[PDB]
DNA sequence: TGGGACTTTTTGA
DNA sequence: TTCAAAAAGTCCCA
């Protein structure tokens, strides 16, 4: 039988909106096989022939049908031993099917049609007496009053972020799941909590979820809950690899238990090449045991609020830098997010747009995107922002409102602050403070494959795809902008930032203040030469005609100085 | 269809 | 009053 045929057809029958609204995305066979084998390979069926295995978001049964197959083999291979040890009339091969359905397999899901599909599949596992009772619940698993705990829990919970959940349901989650769910958290945090809570003492859970909670600020409470309530046996981190075809998400597999053990050591498997096609191989285990993955151990007792999951060389490197640097960016700098207009099409125009003849130049600001940020310098802006907060009233600037911004008035009126009357329909939603942008400052893209910190000399504005900071006045005599972009753009600081950065998709990390401002910095005898090399690079890059190859050589020299400074 | 360039505004606090 | 986080990303193309 093909346990993945009907579920795949059902998933293909749905549209994008319904799948996103319920997280209806099913797990490929190679992942299911690994997780089921991980949980059930060494189960002692003679000691415990009544194992309770749960998928609380079972869908059409990608996990539970495989659980059925493994359990059938487990019972069948030991049928005469069970017969001798226990009721000899109960333990026959012809009874295994019934037993598995009555006592061992449990599923829950909000989706009534998927439950119906799974019920038919489990029934069709045996050509069939009485009607066998199957333990499938059509319910919201986060609200169900669960009547008992489970020996094994496996699956793939729905992933739904703070924009796609409804506010009423989010009120429920904020009230009832506050130990792991606050602010910009995700629904799968709540599923982690529920799974941990209904796992028996000595039970084992194994799930594939997004990887982002391993590093995200929103995941802090969830990480604390996990490390305080279960022993984490294993983390498989796929980084930016594409595990779910046609899905823009990055994955990890957590296996944990509630066993009374003095172990506290976690096996960490981290992929090396993000470009591998996982499904091209027979099993995940063979990939984990090859040169395609790196393995190392982490002492669970040494985890802080942050989980730094790196090998010994990277740990030594990170610790050297942390110990050597007496300052962080947060100590010496003021950080801020870019403008949020709330409807960019209304306020952002190409600088050559004829409509800008209608707008007085005192309202216009230079506007850049993340792609305009290079190491050390920003591209020339191609766009202009109408800083519409400076429009006093409607009458005096009628054309601007009628012929440019008003084209999106309906959309503009749907913004939260306009509906509440806090913002006029033509104003920017979060216009911040002009004075913060209209000064020398450092700017960096919010998502990038590498450190790209640039000095802005042109009072550029940007949306939230670009973050900025300026150096506090009291630290200007200890750190200049040129020195800071020198060390921040170095190979050393790229590796150092990525030790703890939030890995988003293939070749993309978040560069957000909650981690960028934690970067630590130093000043020593190499300060002057590092700064001079940075100035040389900057001067080359701003030259209209100069070829930039020498920049690389200058950078190599700078990296060497930085390594000497940090003893690495 | 799979891979690469690129990134809005809604939202809780 | 007003901050900053959040990829079951978006979107285009060979
Ligand atoms: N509140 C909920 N309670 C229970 N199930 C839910 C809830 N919300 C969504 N679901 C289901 O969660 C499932 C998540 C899917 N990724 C299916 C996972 C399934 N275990 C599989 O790996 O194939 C979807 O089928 C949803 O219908
Ligand atoms: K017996």
């Amino acid at each position: 039988q093909d346990n993945f045929l009907l579920s795949k057809e059902y998933e293909n029958s749905l549209d994008v909106d319904t799948k996103k609204a319920s997280g209806i995305y099913y797990t490929p066979k190679i992942i299911v096989d690994y997780i089921v084998k991980k949980t059930l390979k060494n189960h002692d069926i003679i000691k415990n022939p009544y194992p309770r295995i749960l998928d609380i978001s079972c869908g059409c049964g990608n996990f539970l049908l495989e659980v059925y197959d493994i359990l059938y083999d487990l019972f069948e291979e030991n049928i005469y031993e069970l017969k001798k040890k226990y009721d000899e009339n109960y333990w026959t091969v012809d009874n295994i099917h019934r037993h598995i359905l009555n006592y061992c397999i449990y599923g829950a899901d909000i989706d009534e049609k998927a439950i119906s599909i799974l019920k038919d599949s489990l029934t069709n596992k045996k050509v069939v007496e009485s009607d066998i009772k199957i333990n499938l619940f059509c319910c919201d698993s986060l609200k169900k009053k669960w009547r008992y705990k489970f020996d094994y829990i496996v699956g793939n919970p729905p992933y739904i972020g703070h924009k796609k959940l409804e506010k009423k349901y989010k009120k429920f989650l904020l009230e009832k799941y506050s130990e792991v769910y606050k602010d910009k958290a995700d629904l799968y945090f709540c599923f982690y909590k529920k799974i941990i809570d209904i796992l028996k003492q000595g039970g084992i859970g194994s799930v594939i979820t997004p990887r982002y909670f391993l590093e995200s600020l929103s995941g802090k409470d969830l990480r604390e809950y996990i490390k305080s309530n279960v022993n984490v046996q294993e983390i498989v981190d796929f980084l930016g690899a594409n595990i779910f075809k046609n899905i823009g998400v990055s994955s990890c597999i957590l296996t944990f238990d509630k066993k009374k053990t003095k172990e506290t050591y976690i096996d960490v498997f981290k992929i090396k090449n993000e470009d591998i096609c996982i499904n091209k191989f027979e099993t995940l285990e063979e990939l984990l045991k090859s040169s395609k993955f790196e393995h190392f151990n982490i002492n669970q007792r040494l985890l802080s609020d942050e989980w730094i999951l790196v090998n010994k060389d990277d740990e030594t490197f990170y610790n050297k830098i942390q110990e050597k640097c007496k300052y962080s960016l947060e100590d010496i700098a003021i950080s801020f997010q870019g403008i949020i207009t709330g409807c960019d099409k209304a306020f952002i125009l190409s600088k050559d747009d004829v409509k800008l003849n209608l707008v007085d130049d005192k309202f216009l600001k230079c506007w850049i995107k993340s792609k305009n940020i290079n190491k050390y310098i920003v591209d020339k802006s191609e766009y202009r922002l109408i800083y519409s907060n400076d429009i006093d009233n409607e009458n005096t600037n009628k054309r601007i409102l009628d012929e440019i911004i008003g084209l999106y008035k309906t959309k503009l009126e749907n913004r939260r602050e306009c509906k509440s009357g806090i913002r006029k329909w033509y104003e920017l939603q979060w216009g911040r403070e002009k004075l913060f942008f209209e000064r020398k400052k450092i700017m960096y893209p919010y998502k990038s494959n590498e450190n790209r910190f640039a000095i802005d000399y042109d009072n550029n504005f940007s949306s939230a795809d670009v973050y900025s900071f300026f150096i506090k006045e009291e630290y200007l005599d200890k750190f200049s902008y040129e020195y800071l972009v020198g060390i921040l753009n170095s190979s050393v600081y790229d590796k150092y930032f990525k030790i703890t950065a939030k890995k988003m998709s293939k070749n993309i990390y978040d560069y957000y203040p909650n981690k960028v401002m934690k970067i630590r910095i130093f000043r020593d005898n190499n300060y002057e030469e590092i700064e001079n090399l940075s100035k040389q690079i900057i001067s080359i890059l701003l030259n209209k005609s100069i070829d930039k190859g020498k920049v690389e050589k200058l950078q190599i020299k700078m990296d060497n100085l930085i390594m000497d400074s940090l003893g690495i």
